[PDB]
Parts: structure tokens; C-alpha cells; sequence
DNA sequence: GACCACGGCGCC
DNA sequence: AAACGGCGCCGGGTC
């Protein structure tokens, strides 16, 4: 390309290097602009940023939120990435895309800036024809990418202290726990190695090996090993604490306090655009959207995520949602009607199961249901779902025979989908986001319904996907005119920020803009909560 | 130090 | 584990 002077015409494709690729913490080491044959390189690149008026090319949306972080209103446009995550959601890193269509991701910022160029030229060519696909782009993943910047760059507040106390209160009860463990053991290893506790477990206690790990074959130490062994022995129960424990502060309660932003004071994902098969977000670096919240250590840590000073959190979450996209997607008449007369899926399901009335069905036994529930829709066993409730494969199963002639064009929907996907190659969600499945003709069984499996979930989790991303773009700009912030999602929940006083008008607005969004043959309802910490907000 | 593959497990 | 799906981060062998 011609060399030219920096600072580049409008429109320029922009190249960038960072020093590591969390655009929060990175130092932007190279800047640079490519159109009409030119390539410019900025001089000092920081400043070079201002000269731009958006950030266009590949990963567009983690240069706007650095940025951000600096105090700039640069916003992404075009990225190629996501033109190939549209055509194929296996199209997830810039090495892969530009080996597939047009060359190379070197560590160069020009050379960056150029592929940019060429690789959108491309993959703006192979989406012709592609219409829903284009929708998608321009009316959700191009204006999705500048709302998820600003997520990004605003972070949000956790409560430092109160982590850091929990730090040590937490050690001395996996302290008492290991001790005991060692002490029914006859001796000490490392509890964290699963192999020494294989070991212990099977060889020295003789306790009967349940199954066996899924790549090398290990007798397996997991937690639904261990609960089948509860009762067979005093340490399976101490085990399964020290895990409970050890877990929640490796991952959480420890490292979360030192990842918080020296000039924000607030903690900041990423959430990755092109990152699932089935159009999810994902998030990292960390990952906010799994952060404990069912046993009593985990709503502790979750009560940690706050409101700035004078705001309150808003967590607006959509009720039932897969169940309510494959009403949708199957036209079953049945359970569009269950929508239709307000009915709750997984607390009938959590009161039958656990033998309780409506009432009495608490959060873990509403989980459990989820498990029951969209464990039978998605192709559980009736081996596994004999163990679940778990009972017998006398009533484990009959229940998914019914469960599936109670819905009947369900099973036809299944059908019909996976017949589709194996003569196409590939399954789409309601707005035609695709996921290409070629091992639905494998033969060997077990591979060939794992692919089934994954094939005919990826239209349901997918659709709930897109719906959420479409609520994104279009609550996002409401946000902003009411002086709110949008911080999280988490996959079918937004958790927002709002001062106290316009807190619940930002509420009300949230729930209807999300529950309007693109209105089904159901309704979509959204469950909504105010408060200081993203639990009580819940709750 | 960082890489991976694994088992394991947190959330949706 | 058990053949629900989708993720990302934690703590033996290698380089
Ligand atoms: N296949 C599968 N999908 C799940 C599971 N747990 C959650 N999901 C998917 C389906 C859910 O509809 C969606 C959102 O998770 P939620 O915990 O909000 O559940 P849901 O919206 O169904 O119920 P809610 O009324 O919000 O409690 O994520 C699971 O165990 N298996
Ligand atoms: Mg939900
Ligand atoms: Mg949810
Ligand atoms: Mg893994």
C-alpha cells in the first residue's frame, strides 16, 4: 500500500497492537489507517486516537473501549469479525479469519489496518444474498458492539473490604475441613489433586468406583460421584465441603479484589462477541456471568457487587425464557396456551419433584427443576433422569414419553430441525443465525447424538440469544437519556445502574422495553429488582 | 514465567 | 458418571 502521512480520510480501516488483549489494562503500542491504496501509521499513538471518529476493522470494539478508558468518544462501526461470526459462529479469533478469507493477522499495526481493509471487502462479498444474515449485522451485532464497549468501560463497583475480610474467614474453615479430611484419610496429599484424592478415595478406602473421567479414563471424583458416595463414608461429606469452599475463594473471593481499575475503582469484564456456537455472549477476564449466587458462600460473594454511592442496581431478568422460545418455534398449541394462562413450568415441576406446595418451592429447588426441565427437552437420558429426581427408570423415563406427547409438535419441531440440519449442514435460530452441525451423519452413535443434541438446542438457546441482544440495542440509548448505565448481561439478564431517585422509572422502562422487544406467540415476561447489591436486587 | 489438556464446577 | 445444551477459570506435564 502507499505510505502516507498520518492522520488517514474518513472512513479508514484502523489497525492497532495492544500490549495484552484486556483493552482495560493494555497499552496501545501501535496505531494505524488503511483506504484507497494508503496505509498512515500514527506517529504517538495515543494521541493518534483522537484524530479518528470511529473504530472500524477487525476487533473495532476493543480499541473503543480503550478509548473510552481514555476519555474519548471513538464508537466501533464495521468489523469483519463479526461478518464471519455471522457466516460461521466457528469464526471466533483474527488468526482464524484471516486464514479463511484473505490473509494473515501478524503483529503489526499497518499490516492490521490492511486486512482490516481486505478481509471487510470479502466478507461484505459472501454476505450478498445473505439478508437475514445482514439484518443481523446491521440491526444487532455492528450496534450491539458500541453498547458492549460502554458496558466494558463502565465496570462496576465491588466491595473490596468486604471481600478481602471474607478471604480469611473462609481460610480457616477449609483449614478445619482439610484437617478432617486428613485425618479420615490417616495422613495428608493434596486435596486439590483429584488424582491423590482418586487415589485415597478407591485404592486406600476402598470405596467403589462409580464412573470414569471422559479423555484418559480416571476413576472420577465429582461431585455427582461423591454425592452417590455420601453415605458410604465420613470423608465423601468433607470432601464435598472443602470443594464448595475452595472453589468460591480461588476463584472469586481472591482474585476479584485485585483486578479492580487504579483510575475507575471498578471491575471490568469483557464480553466477547464472537465467541459461542449458538450467538451468546460470553464473558472474561474476568467472568462476571458466573458468579455465584445458590449456596449461602456464593449469595455472600454475590452481595459484594454494588451500586455506585447514590445509585441503586436494577436486574431485570426474562422468565422461563427457552421454554417460552420453543412455544414459538414448535407453534405447539399446548404450550403457547401454558404461556397464555401464566403458568410457571419450573415451580410446577420443582413442587412436584420435591413433594411441596407452590409456596414452599425455594430458589435451589426452583434450580433443580431447570435442570429437570431443560435436561428432558434437550435430550437427557432417561438413565440420568432415573438418578435426577431421582428415582427410578421406571418413572424416570414414561415422564419424558409425556412430557413429550403433552407438547407434541415439539417433538416434530426436533424433527423437522434435525432433518433440516442434516441436509443443509446447518440449524438457525428465529432471525436465521446459523450454526453449522456436520456430525449429525456420524456413525458412531454416540457422537452423532451429542451432535443432535447440540443441533436442536442451538434454535432455542440462539433465539433467546438474539432476542437479548436486540433488547440491548434498543434499551441502551433509553439508558443515556435518563442518565442510567447498562453494566451486565448475563445471557437472558441485564443488571443496570440507576441514581436512587430515577431508579424506578428506569425499572419500569427496562421490563417493557425487554419484554416488547419482538413480541412472540407467547408472552415474554421479565421479573425485575431494585437494590444495592446485584443480590438483594434479585431477591 | 507460559503453554496445553484435563477434570472439575461456577453460572445461564 | 449417568450421552441435556452454552460458556470461562481454577489447580500435571512440558518447554
Ligand atoms: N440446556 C440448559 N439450558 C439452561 C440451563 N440453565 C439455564 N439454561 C438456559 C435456559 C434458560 O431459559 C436460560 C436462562 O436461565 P435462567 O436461570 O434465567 O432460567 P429461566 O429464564 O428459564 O427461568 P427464570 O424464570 O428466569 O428463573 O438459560 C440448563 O441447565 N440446561
Ligand atoms: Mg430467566
Ligand atoms: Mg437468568
Ligand atoms: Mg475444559
Amino acid at each position: 500500500l502507499e505510505e502516507a502521512p498520518w492522520p488517514p480520510p474518513e472512513g479508514a480501516f484502523v489497525g492497532f497492537v495492544l500490549s495484552r488483549k484486556e483493552p482495560m489494562w493494555a497499552d496501545l503500542l501501535a496505531l494505524a489507517a488503511a483506504r484507497g491504496g494508503r496505509v498512515h501509521r500514527a506517529p504517538e499513538p495515543y494521541k493518534a486516537l483522537r484524530d479518528l471518529k470511529e473504530a472500524r476493522g477487525l476487533l473495532a470494539k476493543d480499541l473503543s473501549v480503550l478509548a473510552l478508558r481514555e476519555g474519548l468518544g471513538l464508537p466501533p462501526g464495521d468489523d469483519p469479525m463479526l461478518l464471519a461470526y455471522l457466516l460461521d459462529p466457528s469464526n471466533t479469533t483474527p488468526e482464524g479469519v484471516a486464514r479463511r478469507y484473505g490473509g494473515e493477522w501478524t503483529e503489526e499495526a499497518g499490516e492490521r489496518a490492511a486486512l482490516s481493509e481486505r478481509l471487510f471487502a470479502n466478507l461484505w462479498g459472501r454476505l450478498e444474498g445473505e439478508e437475514r444474515l445482514l439484518w443481523l449485522y446491521r440491526e444487532v451485532e455492528r450496534p450491539l458492539s458500541a453498547v458492549l464497549a460502554h458496558m466494558e468501560a463502565t465496570g462496576v463497583r465491588l466491595d473490596v473490604a468486604y471481600l478481602r475480610a471474607l478471604s480469611l474467614e473462609v481460610a480457616e474453615e477449609i483449614a478445619r475441613l482439610e484437617a478432617e479430611v486428613f485425618r479420615l484419610a490417616g495422613h495428608p496429599f493434596n486435596l486439590n489433586s483429584r488424582d491423590q484424592l482418586e487415589r485415597v478415595l478407591f485404592d486406600e478406602l476402598g470405596l467403589p468406583a462409580i464412573g470414569k473421567t471422559e479423555k484418559t479414563g480416571k476413576r472420577s471424583t465429582s461431585a455427582a460421584v461423591l454425592e452417590a458416595l455420601r453415605e458410604a463414608h465420613p470423608i465423601v461429606e468433607k470432601i464435598l465441603q472443602y470443594r464448595e469452599l475452595t472453589k468460591l475463594k480461588s476463584t472469586y473471593i481472591d482474585p476479584l479484589p485485585d483486578l479492580i481499575h487504579p483510575r475507575t475503582g471498578r471491575l471490568h469484564t469483557r464480553f466477547n462477541q464472537t465467541a459461542t456456537a449458538t450467538g451468546r455472549l460470553s464473558s472474561s477476564d474476568p467472568n462476571l456471568q458466573n458468579i455465584p449466587v445458590r449456596t449461602p458462600l456464593g449469595q455472600r460473594i454475590r452481595r459484594a457487587f454494588i451500586a455506585e454511592e447514590g445509585w441503586l442496581l436494577v436486574a431485570l431478568d426474562y422468565s422461563q425464557i427457552e421454554l417460552r422460545v420453543l412455544a414459538h418455534l414448535s407453534g405447539d398449541e399446548n404450550l403457547i396456551r401454558v404461556f397464555q394462562e401464566g403458568r410457571d413450568i419450573h415451580t410446577e415441576t420443582a413442587s412436584w419433584m420435591f413433594g411441596v406446595p407452590r409456596e414452599a418451592v425455594d430458589p435451589l429447588m426452583r434450580r433443580a427443576a431447570k435442570t429437570i426441565n431443560f435436561g428432558v427437552l434437550y435430550g437427557m437420558s432417561a438413565h440420568r433422569l432415573s438418578q435426577e429426581l431421582a428415582i427410578p427408570y421406571e418413572e424416570a423415563q414414561a415422564f419424558i414419553e409425556r412430557y413429550f406427547q403433552s407438547f407434541p409438535k415439539v417433538r416434530a419441531w426436533i424433527e423437522k430441525t434435525l432433518e433440516e440440519g442434516r441436509r443443509r449442514g446447518y440449524v438457525e435460530t428465529l432471525f436465521g443465525r446459523r450454526r453449522y452441525v456436520p456430525d449429525l451423519e456420524a456413525r458412531v452413535k454416540s457422537v452423532r447424538e451429542a451432535a443432535e443434541r447440540m443441533a436442536f438446542n442451538m434454535p432455542v438457546q440462539g433465539t433467546a440469544a438474539d432476542l437479548m441482544k436486540l433488547a440491548m440495542v434498543k434499551l441502551f440509548p433509553r439508558l443515556e437519556e435518563m442518565g442510567a448505565r447498562m453494566l451486565l448481561q448475563v445471557h437472558d439478564e441485564l443488571v443496570l445502574e440507576a441514581p436512587k431517585e430515577r431508579a424506578e422509572a428506569v425499572a419500569r422502562l427496562a421490563k417493557e422495553v425487554m419484554e416488547g422487544v419482538y413480541p412472540l406467540a407467547v408472552p415474554l415476561e421479565v421479573e425485575v429488582g431494585i437494590g444495592e447489591d446485584w443480590l438483594s436486587a434479585k431477591e
